[PDB]
């Protein structure tokens, strides 16, 4: 099918949101967790509060930030706290949103609450695969604010 967020004119409803997803997921998948977080964090206030867009983005910020606490600092309590709120933000978000396999995100992040090693070598599925960092993704994260 067409994932949620895809319009009938063959465009994403919010281009800058899809952008954040592409760069963020590719950064995440190459283990650049801080840069990933920053791609999401750049977009996360642009839609206000309480709606699908802003809920998805807050969730992904916290996924990135939770990974970062786990891999960079071995801070599992910090990871666990972010993961618990990320799951609440994802409530109500379609499981295919903007090309992300969000169902797998939610179940892996849920797993990690029990066992942080659920994260090890885990990559986020986007458009049915596992895209990784390209020079333009890191360039974009570095161009941020």
């Amino acid at each position: 099918g067409n994932p949620s967020g895809w319009r009938t004119d063959g465009q994403w409803e919010h281009e800058t949101l899809r952008r954040a997803v592409v760069h963020g997921v590719r950064l995440y998948n190459s283990g650049e967790f801080h840069e990933s977080h920053d791609c999401f964090e750049d977009e996360w206030y642009n839609y206000g509060r309480g709606n699908t867009e802003s809920k998805f983005l807050h969730g992904m910020v916290q996924v990135a930030a939770g990974a970062y606490k786990h891999f960079d600092f071995e801070d599992d309590d910090g990871m666990r706290s972010l993961f618990r709120t990320s799951l609440q933000y994802f409530r109500g978000v379609p499981n295919d949103y903007y090309g992300v396999d969000l169902l797998d995100v939610r179940t892996t992040v849920t797993n990690a609450l029990s066992d942080p090693s659920a994260l090890h070598g885990w990559q986020i599925r986007l458009d049915g695969e596992y895209p990784t960092c390209r020079p333009e993704d890191i360039e974009f994260a570095e161009s941020l604010e």
